[PDB]
């Protein structure tokens, strides 16, 4: 495994976060002040049988080094639960792979959340048609991140920080 940190979204840089909804659902995204620096605001609208969700393709999907992903939040609001969400790569070539979730729920102050990737769930309400359906997470093949709908209801809330954590040294191994 790696040790340290490695940056995937500070926010400082390129926009790297699409949006998508349906169903009446509504999400946007914007730039504000952030943890430090910059970041990210998400206000959506959540409707009986609609999705939203924000977006960053990875240019590079392999996380096997590593053993966390960590991101700053903060609600801007009533407190509402939404989804972290990894995506797999597509087993045919088109849209995304198997889709892996944690809940959170953001609140009045900032909070650093470190999620293990053993700590994901396989997303039980909807699988795309591309997913391996292998029940794992494949940590060399993982496509997309995504902050995304939990329920119903509507909310605003502001991310910083996105990160892969490893190791916390390295240490000397015992032979
Ligand atoms: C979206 O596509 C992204 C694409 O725009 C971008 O170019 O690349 C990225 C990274 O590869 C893509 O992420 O991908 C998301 C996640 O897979 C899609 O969201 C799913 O959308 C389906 C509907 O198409 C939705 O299913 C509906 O869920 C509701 C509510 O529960 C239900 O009532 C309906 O019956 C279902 O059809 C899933 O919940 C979403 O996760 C998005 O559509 C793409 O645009
Ligand atoms: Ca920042
Ligand atoms: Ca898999």
């Amino acid at each position: 495994s790696a040790v340290g940190e490695k940056m995937l979204d500070d926010f400082e840089g390129v926009l790297n976060w699409g949006s998508y909804s349906g169903e009446g659902a509504k999400v946007s995204t914007k730039i504000v002040s952030g943890k430090t620096g910059n970041g990210m605001e998400v206000s959506y609208t959540g409707t009986t049988d609609g999705y939203w969700g924000t977006v960053y393709s990875l240019p590079d999907g392999d996380w096997s080094k590593w053993l966390k992903i960590s991101f700053d939040i903060k609600s801007v609001g009533s407190a509402n639960e939404i989804r972290f969400m990894i995506a797999e790569k597509s087993i045919n070539g088109v849209g995304d792979g198997e889709h892996w979730v944690y809940s959170i729920t953001p609140d009045s102050s900032w909070k650093t959340i470190e999620i293990p990737f053993s700590s994901f769930r396989r997303r039980l309400d909807y699988q795309p048609p591309g997913q391996d359906m292998s029940g794992t997470l494949d940590l060399d093949n993982i496509d997309s991140i995504h902050f995304m709908y939990a329920n119903n209801k509507s909310g605003k809330f502001v991310v910083d920080n996105i990160k892969l954590i490893g190791a916390l040294e390295h240490h000397h191994h015992h032979h």
